[PDB]
């Protein structure tokens, strides 16, 4: 399977915050927004992850992951010109999916607790597509899964995250697709045709499960508390991605504590020399 | 008066954060981190802005802010080519600065309550130089005032913040210094030949005053947590520049509305708006 | 003027919490909720307050407040043997009123900001009934100033005239509580209802929910944490008022050092 | 096994708070402390425990709990007449104790994460003695195992044989209370002090002081909020151990209803 993090667009519900960075660059505690759509493919088992940018936010991603070598995986970058929609990342993917299964991730999401982990790996044999669900009080904000059906922005209460797996497929499906009203290539579409043919499979996230998006000021600024309480009351760091990295197998003592030297001066390295300590 | 924000520097208490965004355009929950310390100069008068960036970070804050004429004010650029210290902003600035006295504001750093709005117009007068003092638990972490004398990171527990008014003999005053040990040209040398020749002013920061300096993990979450609460508790918005235009006649209301239609799917926009209703 | 604190009550929108403890004796932070709406009568310069309490809390509130002398106040105190509504505040109070007019404050309610301190002196020479309005995002919730029931909420905070007493034990329950809506409306009949809008920058809460409590316990010690502020502290509006001097001051702060209240106490005395 | 709570003491860093209040009364976000505690004991398999409280606090506990039988469980109340110490809870529950083991917690503590749960029952065949081990910053403020007095501070749960009455009417006061650590250290001569380091993102919690009682609700929050929990729910615990049905579950409810605890209860009846 093959990963890819979209990881552009326009953030106008954080504007003007988003005038002048990413969504996908802001801090929520101690890391990029990046690190956790990131760490959660890396968690999944791929190591080739193609980031979609836009073209003027691209260089502050190269300056944060550079390839990807130092966290053991192969990063590379595709150009997204206009925020055409989610979509398009099979369009644009279409050469690093190859004919291969792919496992998309939207940016600014932050997945956290049991079953969001390394059992993800189980989704690499996918045949046909495979989507989530979580209870949310304002569904209408969200795509809604009827529990069946399903419907962009109301009848379930399940929102449907941003982690998407699918087959080969999933390319032609949506190169076949037109812009909604609202001038975007909608990935409910590509879901539609998936459950139409009999082909979706869905899940529930497990109970004590965390589902954030980051998209509101609220939205960004309640992830960055949730993070920071799980390290003063748990003792937890979470998406740090040379640890996961490092507890796969794709960097060794030595990397991490390259790593680890770093980043001292913020507090981030010394979580990772503890690892091995 | 001329003013100058230093928005350059590596931040590398915040990496990984800051190898992917400048320190100073991080979010402070509705809003860039640049917007604080610019509108503390706005507050004080100060019309003609030159930020000091990098130059790989530049072009988020010219697409953050371009040339300042939507908030009423003229902002220029110039670029720090190595993060070789605070002082270094009176020499790349010279030429801006002129023949007037300068208001340095530091880029990461947040002024709210008595005594830090409007009233800082009192400052362009200035002869000599014109610092402050605000109590703090860590004191070594911070430039020392000691109440008579100044130390760079102990014996007062009133730190230094990050605004600074002074004459136009502060650019000769910055030219003459050296590097220090850890590679920079300090603030505090400046400070100290002010200090030395009985042309240094200190007040005390008013009771109720916030001081905050957003360069660690905590500080930058403290912070935001902060700005939130104000508006959720108080019903205050804070350091919104567009607001602090208007209120000065910078802006008139027509101008204020095409902001605020701009900004409308964030929430900021509709602040805007209220303002005029 | 003469005071009073409704600190009674069910709490039920607290339960569990409140089948333990009254609302009222409920921690913000760093005190009591009942110091925060005892403080707004100490800082509207009144020194006679009464305290109405349920049968079943009352002892907790004693071995709190006393008598209040350690805060240059007069503390007394007045039973409500039912919940029967926030009305019989001037049934039961009757008689600590007597001939003077009276300030009503809600135990659960925290005032904070400008106008809100020792400007709020200037109601003690009131004629008729003051109320106060507030912004509100869903007025269907509360009671409702333009008439009484526009976005604007009442408050728990009032001041009356000697009359309210008559009005009061006039009233009649509702669809069950003696009503403080009732009160403001039969002044209002005789135009003769004031109401101010509390001013840009005032918080107004109700610590009555879970997030409520929560959201009121963060905010203060965001004041302390952000802009080093202590807030609703009465032994130093007693000491600023001039009810308690320098050496009362510092017998408190000892009293209190265990815990960093008493260590403020001493800063003040610089 | 047996349980006792000790659910006195004066709560002087929480002062003022708890002039007017117990420690053991306050609220967590959704709940009071002594919730926490008691559930802890319920999921270790406990359904007869006896809370230790002051003479004054006692009502409050009373009305909140009753004998238990809500809940499933058996709660009896002992009176500590001074706070005199930790370990006057084996003289005090001597007779509660009897023939059997015991469990020790206090009422101050929370405990949540992995095997801080229903895998406590593995401590009821306990013999000898056996507490556990938390990471902590500053051992200093704490008791510390490698001995006794490492950065390993020893939470407030502990599971003791039958021995432990003896130990305890044994051991004299302090420079003065009668020490828990005392006791353990009696286990630990004899070379029957078992310990255990809590799991990997466990968290334990004191709630003695304005910042860590804040801290704690508002953690308490955020578990719900954001990954949908609620905890340390008695009931919840009651009903999924068998000792309470559906019906008894949903009357629970019913007398909850209006602050939104009830309707969680409700949700598990999915
Ligand atoms: C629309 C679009 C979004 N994205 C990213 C941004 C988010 O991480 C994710 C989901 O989109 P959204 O969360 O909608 O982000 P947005 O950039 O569209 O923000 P807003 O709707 O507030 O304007 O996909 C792209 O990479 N390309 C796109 O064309
Ligand atoms: C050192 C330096 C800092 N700055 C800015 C960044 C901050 O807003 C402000 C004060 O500096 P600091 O707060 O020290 O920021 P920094 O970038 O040096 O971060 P760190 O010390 O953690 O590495 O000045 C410059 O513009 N130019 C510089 O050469
Ligand atoms: C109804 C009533 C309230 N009060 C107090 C409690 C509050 O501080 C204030 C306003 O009442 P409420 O905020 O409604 O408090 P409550 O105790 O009625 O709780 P709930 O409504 O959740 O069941 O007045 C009394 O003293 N006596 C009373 O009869
Ligand atoms: C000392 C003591 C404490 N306790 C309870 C209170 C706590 O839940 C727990 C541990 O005690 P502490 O946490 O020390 O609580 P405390 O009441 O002694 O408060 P402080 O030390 O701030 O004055 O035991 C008793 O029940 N009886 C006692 O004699
Ligand atoms: C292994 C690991 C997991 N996690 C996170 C990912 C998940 O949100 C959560 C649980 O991980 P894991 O224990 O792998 O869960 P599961 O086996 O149920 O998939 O912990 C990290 O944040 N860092 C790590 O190094
Ligand atoms: C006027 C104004 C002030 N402020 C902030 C700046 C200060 O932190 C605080 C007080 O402002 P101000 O009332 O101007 O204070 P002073 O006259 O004492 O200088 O409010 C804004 O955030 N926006 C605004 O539009
Ligand atoms: C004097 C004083 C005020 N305050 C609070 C009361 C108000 O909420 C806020 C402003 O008080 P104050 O400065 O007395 O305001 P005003 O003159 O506008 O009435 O500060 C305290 O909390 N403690 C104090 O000792
Ligand atoms: C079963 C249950 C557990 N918990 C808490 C107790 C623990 O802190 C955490 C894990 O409980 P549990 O799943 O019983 O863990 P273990 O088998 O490891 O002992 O969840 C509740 O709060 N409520 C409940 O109903
Ligand atoms: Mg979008
Ligand atoms: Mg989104
Ligand atoms: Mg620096
Ligand atoms: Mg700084
Ligand atoms: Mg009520
Ligand atoms: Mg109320
Ligand atoms: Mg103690
Ligand atoms: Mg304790």
């Amino acid at each position: 399977m093959r990963g890819i993090i979209l990881a552009g667009g326009s953030g106008t519900r954080l504007y003007p915050i988003t005038m002048g960075i990413s969504k996908q660059l802001l801090p929520v505690y101690d890391k990029p927004m990046i690190y956790y759509p990131l760490t959660t493919l890396m968690m999944a088992g791929i190591r080739d992850i193609q980031l979609i940018t836009t073209p003027h936010d691209a260089p502050g991603f190269h300056r944060l992951l550079g390839d990807g070598a130092h966290l053991g995986v192969n990063i590379s970058y595709a150009t997204q010109d206009q925020p055409d929609g989610l979509a398009q990342a099979f369009v644009i993917g279409a050469n690093h999916i190859g004919a291969d299964s792919v496992a998309l991730v939207l940016g600014d999401n932050i997945f956290y607790g049991p079953g969001l982990g390394t059992s993800l790996k189980r989704f690499q044999s996918i045949s046909g597509g495979a989507i989530f669900a979580y209870w949310v009080a304002n569904p209408s904000a969200y795509g809604v899964v009827e529990f069946l059906s399903l419907e962009e922005k109301p009848k379930s209460n399940y929102a449907v995250p941003g982690l998407y797996f699918y087959d080969n497929d999933v390319i032609e499906i949506a190169r076949g697709l037109k812009k909604s009203a609202r001038g975007e290539y909608e990935i409910t579409e590509v879901n539609q045709v998936y459950l139409n043919q009999g082909r979706l499979a869905v899940e529930v996230l497990a109970r004590g499960t965390a589902w954030l998006d980051t998209g509101t000021f609220d939205s960004l600024l309640d992830a960055a508390d949730f993070v920071r309480t799980l390290e003063r009351r748990q003792g937890l760091k979470v998406s740090i991605p040379e640890e996961v990295a490092w507890r796969m197998g794709w960097i060794d003592d030595e990397q991490l504590v390259q790593r680890a030297r770093a980043l001292v001066k913020s507090g981030y390295g010394n979580y990772l020399l503890e690892l091995l300590e």
